């Protein structure tokens, strides 16, 4: 690998220069024969497996903060060392643990909205040790994350992997998701994306609504153990209805959405430690929901109502008429959003954003790794910043991982 | 090892054996992806590929190790090591022309391939010849509007000091000028390329939609200017069917794609001009030749048209404004009759190549980054396609532009 790879940017013509790359630390899987970009995914660590990971992190930190080779990076060096011969593993500092959190973030490659990387309020819940202690603290996350539509981005922290056999786990996806119901018929009452979930719920004693937009319960798994439900108290889950500026039928319609985007089924690697449990949370970009949640033909699909409410041609596809009510439907959830005062923030100024922090990133760290696969919006791709830019993709750590599902993994007691 | 793609949104799965066939380099490595990254012969060299070529030639027509083939091969040896070079059967380059753009990674209009008219111009010496045989393709490609598939082909390079170039990045495209009050007119990204045809001798009419002349390089010589005789040039006036004022906006567009600034690789061989034309997807002229900022850069016009609020971004204008450039082109390619193709029937019949080469071939090279088109992306199948993405030869490839290379 040459130290230096530039990037262009084909409307701008500005050229970037990337050498962080030289950091990578694990498999993008590609090589040199086949790319795998647009692939959506292509047991412990043992003590020597631990050392140079821990090394590499604790470096890291105190390189920084500007303490790099200093008698307390040595002495945490040591003392991490020793933790690791005499007990397999080690417990980071308050310092570290947030350090390592805001560079998980600051490292995902998928993420648009990592302008906002510091900014981040970190719960340490590593004194957790049961579902209603998990409970607790994530009630008090999803309080602190909403304030009252201000969103503030969040990330609380349960207990880091063991042996393997005590895992902390969410086992919702994000926190805050509605139920989907298959029906005898073959029909989809809800979210279609959640009907697996909604299933395993109902099995484990959650009684059901039956409608549209319910709130699922938290399934929550402390220390191995079996899950537990927990009902989220309502007046903590922030919804907006949806309606239109222009379109007085589109209230008609009666789709809302929760104002908090928390994903809690991501893991979270730290210096080779592994925390299971980490939901975290930001704002929505507004096509996230008036894209993917509610046109998706395996979601909400909506587009042939919405089509019809405007009395358009759908007779041929050139008449593009999913295209414009896939426009209305996002300037809708826009519009919805702003008027409650629950933070949003449109794909054109999104990307604006990260196309600053992009060059900020390459100016100040040496690059900013970049999958233009997901970073690109799904609607309207080149009318935005960040179509025309070259990206480079690779992995850092601290980092955000896939994991397995844990209904799949689970040894019920 | 046997490759899976998925698409989440049919759940259908496919297996990529086809891939194990590539010995050429994506970009990428195992610790970094360029997938985004637009850009990423001796005697010696010649005989393993040429070989290579061949074996497969021989291989698709299902006489592989045959009387034809050994013989074949035994010749093409011969004439490498007695010439430095070898030429192409006319039935291989057909073939190699229709398998080069059947490996094309970035085409969503790949379901075509295997109809392809191929013109022969390895027998053309000069300037003058080279534009009869480009007026020849575009007149038989355009077809009064209902256009077909063509690729002409000139001679090979031999020293690299001989090439046959077209210099024109298409051999239709409008020209683009820079302003006294530093705005640009006409097509900005052809700004570089008409002030070149202006500095030999072209008369610029100065217009927002002046059709460029050919500009044409045989055998290494300077290149020479032709004027593409108008009735040949199948235009485009753009309006809609619910504005009448979008008529007014003064916009058009050519029916012809010609790309002719691309390197068609066959056999180890290399043809430097190799013209290819097929038909439009609506987006390439509606969302990117029009819509982009380093373009015609439209979409403040249309919006105002509209009477759309356009102080807030999320107000969505530029969204609004967008789709119904989109249906204009459309509509008025449709309504003249001219072939046209929108972006959810293009990439739905590109899922149907996809199935199609995975049953036949073994998989089908693809580059998401390209074939997801630039406006409505997840509404159309190919967002939820897993795609892989290798090189395989016979190929396109890029070239530099003749002005950075060319001694006069
Ligand atoms: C603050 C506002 C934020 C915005 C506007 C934002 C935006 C986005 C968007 C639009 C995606 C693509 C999601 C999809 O299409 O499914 C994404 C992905 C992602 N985000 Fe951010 N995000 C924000 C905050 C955060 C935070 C606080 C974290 C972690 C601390 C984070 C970590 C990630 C990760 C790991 C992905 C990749 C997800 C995956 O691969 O499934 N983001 N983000
Ligand atoms: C017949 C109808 C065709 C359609 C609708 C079509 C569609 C497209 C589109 C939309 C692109 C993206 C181009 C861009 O965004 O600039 C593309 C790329 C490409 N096409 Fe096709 N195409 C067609 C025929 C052909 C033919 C006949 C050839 C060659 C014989 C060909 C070879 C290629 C190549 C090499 C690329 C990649 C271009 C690059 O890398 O710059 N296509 N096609
Ligand atoms: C996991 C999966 C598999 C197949 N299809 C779709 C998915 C969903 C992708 C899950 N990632 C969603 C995600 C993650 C982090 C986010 C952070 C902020 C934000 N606004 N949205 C996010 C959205
Ligand atoms: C030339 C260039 C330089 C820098 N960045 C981007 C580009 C754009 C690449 C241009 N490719 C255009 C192209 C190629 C083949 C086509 C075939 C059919 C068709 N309808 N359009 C095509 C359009
Ligand atoms: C097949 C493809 O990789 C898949 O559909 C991806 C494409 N890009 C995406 N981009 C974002 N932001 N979110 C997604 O879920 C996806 N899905
Ligand atoms: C940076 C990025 O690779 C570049 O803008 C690409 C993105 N995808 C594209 N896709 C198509 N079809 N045509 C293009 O010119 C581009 N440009
Ligand atoms: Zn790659």
């Amino acid at each position: 690998c040459p130290r230096f790879l530039k990037v262009k940017n084909w409307e701008t013509e500005v050229v970037l220069t990337d050498t962080l790359h030289l950091k990578s630390t694990l498999e993008t899987g590609c090589t040199e024969y086949i790319c795998m970009g647009s692939i959506m995914h292509p047991d412990v660590r043992t003590k020597d497996q631990l050392f140079p990971l821990a090394k590499e992190f604790i470096d890291q930190y105190y390189s920084s903060i500007k303490r790099f080779g200093s008698k307390a990076h040595m002495e945490r060096l040591e003392e991490v060392n020793k933790e690791i011969d005499t007990t397999s593993t080690y417990q980071l500092k308050d310092t570290e643990l947030i350090y390592g959190a805001k560079h998980a973030w600051r490292n995902a490659s998928r993420c648009v909205g990592r302008i906002q990387w510091s900014k981040l309020q970190v719960f340490d819940a590593r004194d957790c040790t049961t579902a209603h202690g998990m409970f607790n603290y994530i009630c008090n996350h999803v309080k602190y994350a909403t304030n009252k539509g201000n969103l503030r981005s969040a990330i609380t922290i349960f207990p880091q992997r063991t042996d393997g056999k005590h895992d902390f786990r969410v086992w919702n996806s994000q926190l805050i998701r509605y139920a989907g119901y298959k029906q005898p018929d073959g029909s989809t009452l809800g979210d279609p994306a959640n009907v697996q979930f909604t299933e395993i719920c109902i099995q484990q004693g959650w009684k059901p609504p039956r409608g549209r937009f319910d709130v699922l319960p938290l399934l929550l798994q402390a220390n191995g153990n079996d899950p537990e439900l927990f009902q989220i108290p309502p007046e903590l889950v922030l919804e907006v209805p949806i309606r239109h500026p222009k379109f007085e039928w589109f209230k008609d319609l009666g789709l809302k959405w929760y104002g908090l985007p928390a994903v809690s089924n991501m893991l979270l690697e730290i210096g080779g430690l592994e925390f299971s449990a980490c939901p975290f949370s930001g704002w929505y970009m507004g096509t996230e929901i008036g894209v993917r949640d509610y046109c998706d033909n395996s979601r909400y699909n909506i587009l042939e109502e919405v089509a019809k409410k405007m009395n358009l041609d759908m007779r041929k596809t050139s008449s593009l008429w999913k295209d414009q009510a896939l426009v209305e439907i996002n300037i809708a959830v826009l519009y919805s959003f702003q008027s409650d005062k629950v933070t949003i923030v449109d794909h054109h100024s999104a990307t604006e954003s990260f196309i600053k922090h992009m060059e900020n990133e390459y100016r100040c760290r040496g690059g900013c790794p970049a999958d233009w696969v997901w970073i690109v919006p799904p609607m309207s791709g080149s009318i935005t910043p960040v179509f025309h830019q070259e990206m480079l993709n690779y992995r850092l750590t601290p980092s955000f991982e896939y994991q397995p599902d844990p209904w799949n993994t689970h040894v019920w007691k």
